[PDB]
């Protein structure tokens, strides 16, 4: 268990002792937490099986698990080529949300050049190595590493199939009126004002793995309808994760890899409550392709302070949210459907 | 929210940051939390308000609350007195669990002598003063103020008319494969070992307020009946809260005041697994009225390592659990049915 002191504002006091401690590492822009193979033989051994089962590729869960194969895929390919394995790991850069595939690696036992056929890792969808042959949410942590600027997590091989996300690095408590959903890349923020709602979403990326019940409060009487961030992107199934005047946001901006989640009013804009306006339709951006703002929005049975999407790319409105004047084609638009 | 610094043994790092804290303080003796009522003088005209509505006394929710009439309790009479009201309140001593009563205090206005009317706190069941006529649950957590030695909870009347427990004083957490439900007076813990299932429970004392969803980890597809702490006494719809070949524990030791729930065997004694054994009935002592000790216990579909309370009398064996040679009438069993 855990074991130390922190200062509690709410309480108004310092108190020190056993108990458990969850941390925010998604602000954190330092990656104190690091992925490695347990053995990168083994996982040499594993791709070409996997290869061999006709797996053209992998998509990674999460940006962390993105960077792991960055590192190691040198490695990789020269003990494939030192093996004398024709396959060679190509890693491609990933943008916007990770999406999940239906293969599984399988376990089993018990500087670099060019090659001739490619396992490949992540990037665009391609007909070359469709998702349908890659490989998805196939490892998980199998125990902790000491480190001293960054906390190893050694990976292996998982012998069920799940789409679970992995439990290991989830952290979830409530106290104080604050209850919180996390894990390294998710942190959902929710707070006890009049009622309990949610209130804050910061996500590294977007995932499609899904969130286990066992680490879900409030996981009782759930209408998946009002789930803000959907189950299939890792949504929790909690009544935490809900707002009054919302519904499920399957059309938010997923694919442009952070998203931060708050309710508010998107920098320069006015979201009002309005009969005549328009039905809840894909989340659209303030800021259109040229860079035009636009002032007036509008909204039918939302709730205020308004849904708020921020992305690099700029920031936008819920999906009930509708522009007040505005013919449809004409503006950024989120084009997932989840 | 929390800011902090501890040592995770099981990701073996330590790390300073903000988040979540859960501190186990139904461990630790010392009371660092203490109960005070907003207002003394105004307290005191409630209770004449509570008397002249016919109300005969009431009941604490925990010992902490038990506590807090105590010490208040000279200088509400004296104010009484003082202030010339016939009514002065007595506050018994409290042994076993604290019940629930139907009647609560109306939130209004915005050394000592014996005396003529009383208002009973706690206590033995009275036909003077009848639960039905008591008040329990009527005051919750307003703010904190920091205290050198203690921390300071300020309660306040409750507008709205509830079974639930204090939220504020509630901590609830997962991580590390350890599932934590907790309050000052509440300590469960389950833990993952090859499946999720309790572990642990430390009860300071037992309670019938009941325990909010909101606050409740793995809420989902609830039978009511596996719950081992029930949902009368504060226990948790949680999937937590179960034990595989185990059901409800409605007839454990819960009047016995302080109760410890693991999965041992109680000292000196065996429990096996045969089909010859009795169906469940109520929790029995190891030891009898005169001391003797009972080695041989069985059960039918339970678990091992088997079901065990700890009380200050001694310890206890689950439901399921039946002596193996012994005529039942000869033994110590719990009378308590909730
Ligand atoms: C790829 O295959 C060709 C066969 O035509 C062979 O000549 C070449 O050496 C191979 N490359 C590697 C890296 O094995
Ligand atoms: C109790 O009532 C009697 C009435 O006969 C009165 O004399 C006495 O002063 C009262 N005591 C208090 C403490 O009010």
């Amino acid at each position: 268990a855990d074991t130390g002191c922190a200062i509690d504002i709410s309480r108004q006091e310092l108190r020190c002792g056993s108990g458990v401690f969850i941390h925010n590492d998604v602000e954190a822009w330092m990656d104190r937490y690091k992925y490695y193979p347990e053995t990168p033989q083994g996982l040499a051994k594993i791709i070409q099986k996997a290869h061999k089962e006709g797996v053209c590729g992998l998509r990674s869960v999460s940006r962390l698990e993105h960077q792991m194969w960055e590192a190691v895929k040198d490695e990789l390919n020269t003990l494939l080529k030192e093996n004398g394995v024709d396959l060679s790991v190509v890693v491609e850069k990933q943008e916007g949300m990770y999406k999940s595939a239906p293969k599984r690696l399988t376990a089993t036992t018990e500087a670099p050049e060019l090659a001739n056929n490619t396992f490949v890792v992540d990037g665009p969808e391609t007909k070359e190595c469709p998702t349908q042959n890659r490989a998805w949410n196939s490892l998980e942590v199998e125990d902790f590493g000491f480190g001293l600027t960054s906390t190893r997590m050694f990976l292996k091989v998982r012998e069920s199939n799940t789409t679970e996300c992995d439990s290991k690095i989830i952290g979830t408590a409530v106290k104080n009126n604050l209850a919180i959903h996390s894990d390294l890349s998710y942190w959902i923020e929710s707070r006890l004002n009049d009622t309990w709602k949610l209130e804050r979403a910061v996500l590294g990326e977007v995932k499609s793995c899904t969130w286990p019940e066992t680490h879900t409060l409030w996981g009782d009487g759930i209408l998946e309808s009002d789930l803000i961030i959907p189950v299939t992107l890792a949504g929790p199934r909690s009544n935490h994760n809900r707002r009054p005047g919302y519904k499920t946001q399957n059309q938010g901006p997923w694919d442009e890899g952070r998203v931060e989640i708050d309710f508010d009013y998107c920098p320069g804009t006015t979201v009002t409550l309005s009969e005549s306006c328009g039905h809840r339709g894909p989340a659209t951006r303030t800021t259109t392709e040229s860079g035009k703002l636009i002032t007036d929005w509008c909204c039918r049975s939302c709730t205020l302070p308004p849904l708020r999407y921020q992305t690099d790319s700029g920031c936008w409105y819920g999906m009930e949210i509708r522009p007040q004047r505005h013919d449809e084609k004409t503006l950024v638009q989120s084009q997932v459907n989840a």
